[PDB]
């Protein structure tokens, strides 16, 4: 029986209700203005335009004072950044990658004022993932918000019931085995953790090897437990996947092949990249198949920027 | 005529003096000990291990209490560090990369706490040398430090007199050419961009491309203005070096040659990369080649230590 397949705009549905609300009492306190975020473009893709062009659109529909400042040549897109970064009528800073294309970028996700990062690009929020810190503050009042990418992936694996929403909070994935073909320090790394630390066993693959991400193992830090794994094999890879119940994709290449063979049946299948790394007869194994994440991803976005601004007004004083 | 040879040695004999007298004064104020600064060795690499052994015998002999926290498996470095930064009586960190050796690293270096960096690799540091800021507070006590080994080569270069020592403050190398073979986010962009904000001209040199570092352009950010060029062609790069009357080198392969043809007459070379990238034969046309840093970075990353613990005396209240 073929797999069904849900897209990414289905799953951000359930969201319009709650993020809607919660603009319309900001636009009280606000003297009708909701909150205005900003998105830096400074890359020549057409799917990257295509992507700010949706977020534009789904966050002025929701309420969102949306401005797309586009910057013509990468090195100046830092000086916007600082002077946004001092704009008090900018609520959320957003940007477009891969700007430089290399280390930069991840230089320049360390320059948007914490604050102010939507996105959760900010190096605090990615060290509080990995360590399970739940708060910023001593008071337990401002709620540190994770990377929207990876938050997405479990929103969606929450909303397609794979997350057994019975069982205590940071442990709903115990008896699941998951699968991340991306270790990158924006994404896959932080996904593998993010779901290990729900109790599912993770297989993380990288183009130079595989690690196997575990429960933390430590009393001195609440950090999950890497094991180490052979050397990246092909064949390897596909012992890994056919155990995994849960697979997650992120490969950059447009011309990438996940052999449907490694898909073991029943498998949910959800893939990050830009591009289509999945190879299309995957339907018949996988029971749920989710193209692309995008429009999840904004969702996700949106509502960490409404909790900085709440995390605003609550350290207002 | 050929050219002379400085050792990094030599050059950090300078420094010998001023910083043991401020270890002292320290040894006064806390009752006969040094400060304690621990180096973190987390990779199998008989290079590494050589200069760790050289930081902790340089330190020890000035009157630094330091310890080598050497890790097993890569992945506890992590959580060994965040202990070390609560642990009081440690008054500076530094890390041996490479560690995992890619993105991570870059990860970890943002995870040391700010006060105890003694190398500069926290993110504030790289700001603050990207936009000119000489402080860090607003009544301008505390002095932000730039990270060692680009600061390193800059203290080199003032060694071997390059630095007009006669021009005011952040342009003692208005007109002089210099060439930077690295671009890597730790030292490579942020030394070129240190050399330009002091008034010379910049070429950065990547395996993709090229371009020109100058002054800043800008009233929004007092930041390094970049003048992009053409993409990496062999032969460009010579244009290139010939012009630069100042060579700098830190390409990691262990078999790379600059092609000494390049090297113009009387031009001051210096290498930072931990292997020897430069040709032999270049005696006979630099002026002055300093065949590595090493021991110049030792020295910078010291006193920087020095700095940071005068700077929490200093916010002690
Ligand atoms: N949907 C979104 O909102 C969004 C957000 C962030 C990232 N992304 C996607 O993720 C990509 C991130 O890549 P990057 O720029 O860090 O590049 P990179 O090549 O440095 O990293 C890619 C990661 O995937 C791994 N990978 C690459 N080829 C692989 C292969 N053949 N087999 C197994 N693993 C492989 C790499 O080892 C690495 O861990 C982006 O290009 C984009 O397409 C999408
Ligand atoms: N002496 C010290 O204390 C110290 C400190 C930091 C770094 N280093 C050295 O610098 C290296 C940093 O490299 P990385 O790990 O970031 O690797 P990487 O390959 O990601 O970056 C190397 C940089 O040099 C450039 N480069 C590489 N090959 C080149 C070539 N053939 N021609 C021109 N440019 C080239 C790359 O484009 C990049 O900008 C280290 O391996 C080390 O050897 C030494």
């Amino acid at each position: 029986k073929p797999g069904r397949t849900i897209l990414a705009s289905k799953v951000a549905e359930t969201f319009n209700t709650e993020i809607i609300n919660n603009v319309e009492e900001y636009k009280k306190t606000h003297n009708g203005q909701g909150p205005l975020l900003v998105g830096f473009l400074a890359n020549n893709d057409p799917a990257a335009k295509m992507y700010a062009t949706w977020t534009q659109k789904t966050s002025e529909s929701m309420g969102f004072r949306y401005d797309l400042r586009v910057i013509e040549d990468k090195d100046f897109l830092e000086e916007a950044i600082i002077q946004a970064n001092g704009d008090d009528s900018v609520n959320g800073i957003m940007v477009y990658f891969p700007v430089f294309g290399n280390a930069q970028d991840q230089y320049l996700q360390q320059v948007v004022c914490k604050e102010k990062d939507v996105e959760g690009l900010n190096h605090v929020y990615y060290q509080n993932l990995y360590h399970n810190v739940r708060y910023l503050d001593k008071e337990n009042r401002l709620k540190s918000i994770l990377p929207c990418t990876p938050l997405a992936i479990v929103k969606i694996l929450e909303f397609l019931k794979i997350y057994n929403n019975l069982l205590p909070e940071g442990n709903r994935l115990y008896g699941k085995k998951c699968i991340v073909i991306n270790r990158s320090e924006i994404v896959g790394r932080p996904l593998a953790a993010l779901l290990a630390n729900d109790g599912a066993t993770v297989y993380s693959v990288d183009v130079n090897n595989i690690q196997k991400f575990t429960r933390g193992e430590s009393l001195k830090l609440n950090k999950h437990h890497v094991e180490d794994l052979g050397e990246y094999s092909e064949d390897l890879l596909k012992k890994c996947s056919l155990d995994s119940d849960v697979v997650i994709t992120g490969v950059p290449s447009e011309n990438y092949k996940f052999p449907t063979e490694y898909i073991k049946e029943g498998a949910v299948c959800i893939n990050f990249a830009c591009t289509k790394n999945f190879s299309d007869d995957v339907k018949e194994k996988a029971s749920l198949y989710v193209p692309m994440t995008g429009k999840v991803t904004i969702a996700m976005l949106l509502r960490n920027m409404l909790r900085l601004v709440r995390n605003v007004e609550l350290s207002k004083e």
